[PDB]
């Protein structure tokens, strides 16, 4: 079988760091994203084309890009820099990522140092470069000390310039002891002045910005042979962006007190015109106005003079936007005060395509929902369209088609430009055997009832809305009956539903949760197993949650899963030991250990229409590694000898003129990592992903179809929730 995958639909979700017009073929778009890779616009259906998902399990960092070019000399050609984070939480390198084809297909070469795709600071850029004018000459801006590097054959090899004299130097937090916050923010963008080479001839003007407040932006005039900070620059501010109007001459920088894409309390924006060396502070408002930082920077290539920069933190009443026709003389808003605290529009808003983006919230006013935005380091006219603007924010991309309604005193019609562009962290999935095909768990909008696989939610669960849900269940005999557990800075951290998730209800909670952790339903629906994050044990109710007890002897913080078929039977997994209870959960005694994997995570599953039998997958290379499996209710367990590593397991629909359910497993078989497929009770398998489809790490969920034989739901870690179907 030929498999074809596509995502569930859902649109969006997640921060979009950096948006990338072509300025030589019309039309030709790229977008970068924090942990889900990269996109080229297709303005045919309107919508992204995801052109990283060849990455693999073991380069899983790669899927992080802190910067992307697209080359003006040729428009076939893409570069992407990636790597995910700085500090031990990304164990790889990072790399240079050519291609010739438009990014249908990849080439590497690893730098000697990591890449920040997912560190603060990255909204700033675009920090990796191509010489419009030689453009076998690239140059990246590094971070942690690492300076500026560059290539001088189109991206092949990489070497330090060791003549540029700033590495960086701003700190978010110092002291944050898991190296996250406390990393040299480093070079943060390189722009070239393309008036100063000619075709084949490297380009003599180079400017770079420096995480530096007192120098925050350089120049070379000798082609990167010396350097010299900017005479007169403004201090005490770090340049998110940099971009030069080359018919006008003028160069501009936003500027902030903070590194972003989060926080940012005050900032400038500045021209420094290049023919004569005078610098203006252009800010649109007074400082003393000003309460967030400035980002958002782009020209109107096509009517030189106009500009846009964005207050990317404001967090309230929203985001601010800011147009100048007359090169920054003077400004206006998207949205003003009128008598405060109210406010007026320059803009509409319609996001009947994304229902959701309301976020179910009721603000009040002047917030509205959906917001304008939040976190729009990312803004771009369109240099083909003096019409068209896109913006991202930490939920979306936006977008408008008559931007010139601004200039004359209309309102500008924005909407999602986000189709395709697919960004969520998937944490649990269920596909029950009636009602709705699928359920979600995801980061950061909650999740959703899927009704149908091909169109987008109404609405993420609400009533109670959870910022981000980590484990669901429902009751194998009745799937009207649903749980999720999740985050949220206060309670409710549980909610229910009778209606197979169309609308739910909270619960009450036990001592000490701050978070969601996993949970479980009993097989008909009577109760439930909570192992909630922060408390000093797991507990378990009769009925909706309205009174918890204790489960002894099990221990706080361990997996737990429901048996399918006997609904007074329940299980725990932690640190090597499982453990049963025959009870409701009320008691739990440790079982099976022998041989179970001891270090790193796992998940497991009991299987429908069998009691006690169980599917356990996971460990690491500290010790133990692979999927086991028990049919006696975890009295023992048997390691399957020919899966030598195993992450995650579910179940679908048997095959025609087959015994037993079908298994998924996203696992290292045969020497190979990918996600395989069993219909013989796992005694032989079959890869269903190839080398195009890989996602990275797929290590949080994965289940099958009970109605619909070869149908899997993989989740990713910044991709969604991937579907994959026999052709
Ligand atoms: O994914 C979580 C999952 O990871 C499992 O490990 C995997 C995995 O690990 C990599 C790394 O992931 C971190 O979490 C990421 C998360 O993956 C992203 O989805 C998320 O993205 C945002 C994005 O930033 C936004 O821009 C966008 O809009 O939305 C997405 C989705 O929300 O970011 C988080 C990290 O967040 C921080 O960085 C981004 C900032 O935006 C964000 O503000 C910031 O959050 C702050 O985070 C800190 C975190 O401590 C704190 O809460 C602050 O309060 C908060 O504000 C994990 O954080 C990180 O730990 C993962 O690294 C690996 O950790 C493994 C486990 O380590 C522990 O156990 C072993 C022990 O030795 C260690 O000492 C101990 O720490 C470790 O084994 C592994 O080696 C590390 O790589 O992907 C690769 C895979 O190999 C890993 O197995 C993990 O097992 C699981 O439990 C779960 O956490
Ligand atoms: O009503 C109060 C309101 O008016 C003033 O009183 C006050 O000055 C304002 O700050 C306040 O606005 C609210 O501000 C907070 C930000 O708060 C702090 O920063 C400024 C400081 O002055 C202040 O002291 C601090 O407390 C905003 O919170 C942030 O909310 C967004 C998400 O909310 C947005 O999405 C839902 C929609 O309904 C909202 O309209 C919209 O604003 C979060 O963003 C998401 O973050 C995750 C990653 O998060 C994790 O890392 C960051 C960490 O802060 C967080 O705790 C972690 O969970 C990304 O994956 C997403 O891409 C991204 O969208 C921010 O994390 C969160 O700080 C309030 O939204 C705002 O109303
Ligand atoms: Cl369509
Ligand atoms: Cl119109
Ligand atoms: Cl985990």
């Amino acid at each position: 079988d030929a498999y074809t995958w596509k995502n569930v639909r859902v649109d969006g979700g997640g921060f979009v760091p950096g948006i990338v017009f072509n300025r030589k073929e019309k039309n030709l778009a790229y977008a970068r994203t924090d942990i889900g890779g990269a996109y080229r616009w297709d303005q045919s259906g309107k919508r992204w084309v995801p052109l990283l998902d060849s990455l693999d399990w073991d380069h899983w960092g790669w899927t992080g890009v802190v910067s992307l070019a697209s080359d003006s000399v040729d428009p076939n050609k893409v570069y992407v820099a990636a790597g995910t984070y700085t500090n031990s939480w990304d164990p790889g390198n990072g790399a240079i990522l050519r291609s010739s084809n438009r990014g249908a297909s990849w080439q590497s070469t690893t730098l000697p140092f990591k890449l920040g795709g997912n560190m603060p600071g990255r909204g700033m850029g675009e920090r990796l470069a191509v010489d419009p004018n030689r453009n076998s000459v690239l140059y990246l801006g590094a971070p942690s000390g690492n300076g500026l590097w560059r290539s001088t054959d189109s991206g092949m090899t990489w070497s330090k310039v060791t003549s540029f004299p700033n590495p960086g130097t701003y700190v978010q937090d110092a002291s944050d002891t898991s190296g996250y916050l406390s990393d040299n923010q480093g070079v943060v963008w390189v722009t070239f002045d393309e008036r100063t080479g000619s075709s084949g001839s490297a380009t003599k003007t180079i400017y770079v910005g420096v995480a530096d407040k007192d120098n925050t932006v350089y120049r070379s005039t000798d082609a990167g042979v010396t350097w010299s900070r900017v005479a007169g620059q403004p201090t005490g501010y770090l340049s998110h962006k940099g971009v030069l109007d080359a018919k006008d001459g003028y160069l501009y920088l936003t500027t902030s007190d903070k590194g972003g894409p989060y926080d940012g309390e005050k900032g400038q924006v500045w021209r420094y015109t290049t023919a004569t060396g005078e610098w203006k502070n252009i800010s649109p408002m007074a400082d003393a106005d000003t309460y967030f930082g400035y980002s958002g920077l782009t020209v109107d290539r096509q009517k030189p003079g106009t500009l846009m920069v964005t207050g990317y933190s404001s967090w309230w009443p929203d985001t601010q936007i800011f147009r100048s026709t007359d090169s920054g003389a003077t400004w206006t808003r998207a949205w003003d005060f009128t008598s405060y605290p109210n406010r007026s529009l320059r803009y509409t808003q319609d996001v009947s395509s994304v229902p959701w983006l309301t976020f179910g919230t009721n603000p009040t006013p002047p917030e509205v929902t959906p917001k304008l935005g939040w976190m729009t380091e990312a803004l771009e006219i369109d240099p083909f369209d003096s019409n068209r603007m896109m913006y991202g924010t930490g939920a979306t991309v936006y977008g408008t088609e008559n931007l010139g309604n601004w200039d004359t005193g209309g309102k500008i019609a924005i909407t999602p430009m986000i189709r395709g562009l697919e960004e969520t962290a998937v944490n649990d999935l269920a596909s029950p055997p009636t009602g709705a095909p699928l359920l979600s768990a995801l980061g950061d909008i909650g999740g959703f009832r899927h009704t149908d696989l091909d169109a987008v939610p109404a609405r993420m669960y609400t009533s109670p809305t959870f910022t981000t849900t980590t484990s669901l269940d429902y009751a194998e005999t009745n799937p009207n009956t649903v749980v999720r557990v999740g985050n949220n800075d206060s309670a409710p951290r549980i909610a229910f539903s009778t209606d197979n998730g169309a609308n739910w209800f909270q619960g009450s909670e036990p001592s000490g949760v701050t978070g969601g952790g996993t949970v479980a339903a009993a097989a008909d629906g009577s109760g439930f197993v909570w192992a909630p994050e922060g408390s000093s044990a797991v507990y378990h109710t009769t009925g909706f949650g309205n009174s918890w007890s204790v489960s002894s002897g099990i221990p706080a913080g361990a997996v737990v899963e429901s048996d399918r078929k006997n609904p007074k039977k329940f299980y725990g997994f932690k640190a090597g030991t499982f453990y049963v209870s025959t009870d409701g959960g009320a008691t739990f005694t440790a079982r099976a250990s022998s041989g179970l994997p001891a270090d790193g995570p796992a998940r497991f599953k009991a299987l429908p229409g069998a009691e006690g039998d169980i599917w356990l997958a996971g460990g690491s290379t500290g010790g133990a590694y692979g999927l086991w499996h028990s049919t006696d209710s975890g009295a023992t367990f048997t390691k399957l000898s020919g899966v030598q590593q195993a992450d995650t397991i579910g179940f679908g629909k048997a095959a025609p003129g087959a015994s037993y359910q079908t298994l998924y497993t996203s696992a290292k078989i045969g020497g190979v990592r990918g996600v395989f497929r069993s219909t013989d009770a796992g005694a032989s398998w079959t890869r269903i992903n190839d080398d195009a489809h890989q996602w990275g790490w797929t290590g949080a969920s994965i289940t099958g179809d009970p109605r619909v034989y070869g149908r899997v739901y993989v989740a990713t870690n910044g991709r969604g929730i991937l579907r994959g179907d026999i052709s």
